[PDB]
């Protein structure tokens, strides 16, 4: 029902369908179909007609741009469809792909030891340095500076001297992002947090502040099946393994409340 814009992740999923060889352009003829894909992604239960694809396509660009025949470079189409922040993320992910979320979380923990869901904004350049090292990616010092500066502009608007995990996780180049798995809107974080506390408490019968074994399986089924009603059984296994891959420190199979909150885009304050 509500209006939704494509984010950089979704834009890239669609783009790849049309530009499988990563030439960095599509032909203007594919532009109708690009919009049809976009509408199916954003409005999954809507029945998309030809007339709707034209009307929505025209809503995203000038009259003149709608008439354009030739190659549209990725940056050109991104400039039409994506807001600034998402535009930046699309470009950054293409020029400096960082695809290891396990190493990301390791570095996250170095800078956010108590799992608050924030790092000190003064630590951003060092955090990015560490992140590029864990990816075995050498970048020029001047790019490091440019990236730090660009990210401060988009992520430290709150200017309280903290950067949110929900923001910095988005700099990763993943086909489908491990954390950004969730709806991030105003009363979506309130409702998810209320559900989180109820369900975590339900399963933590021993009151130890961690879940393990059946408690984790239970928690995942229940949390997920209200976040995404009718979630396939395979996808519950996937997310369960994502948690184990990211939040299972020692080989013990225990998931702390604080770590579970972070995976859900939440913050646990003890």
């Amino acid at each position: 029902s509500a209006f939704a814009n494509l984010d950089a992740a979704g834009f890239l999923q669609i783009w790849q369908h049309f530009d499988a060889d990563d030439n960095g352009y599509i032909e203007g003829k594919e532009l109708d179909d690009f919009f049809r894909h976009m509408l199916k992604k954003l409005q999954p239960k809507d029945k998309i007609t030809d007339e709707r694809v034209q009307q929505i396509k025209k809503s995203f660009m000038s009259a003149y741009d709608a008439t354009f025949d030739g190659r549209l470079q990725i940056e050109e189409l991104a400039n039409m469809i994506l807001p600034q922040e998402e535009n930046f993320l699309l470009i950054f992910r293409r020029e400096a792909p960082l695809d290891n979320s396990v190493e990301f979380m390791k570095i996250w923990r170095k800078y956010d030891a108590d799992s608050s869901g924030y790092i000190s904004a003064a630590e951003l350049k060092n955090f990015l340095k560490d992140l590029f090292l864990q990816h075995k990616k050498k970048i020029p010092p001047n790019k490091l500076d440019e990236y730090t500066d660009a990210m401060m502009k988009i992520f430290d608007k709150n200017k309280d001297g903290r950067l949110d995990l929900n923001d910095l996780a988005r700099i990763l180049a993943l086909q489908e992002n491990f954390l950004l798995q969730f709806k991030m809107d105003a009363s979506s974080q309130v409702e998810r947090k209320r559900d989180f506390e109820k369900i975590f408490a339900h399963y933590d019968v021993s009151r130890t502040g961690a879940l393990e074994g059946p408690e984790v399986d239970g928690f995942v089924k229940d949390m997920m099946e209200l976040v995404r009603p009718s979630i396939s059984g395979g996808d519950l296994d996937k997310f369960r393994e994502c948690l184990l891959t990211h939040c299972d420190m020692n080989k013990d199979g225990k998931i702390q409340k604080s770590e579970l909150a972070l995976c859900l885009g939440l913050k646990h304050k003890p």
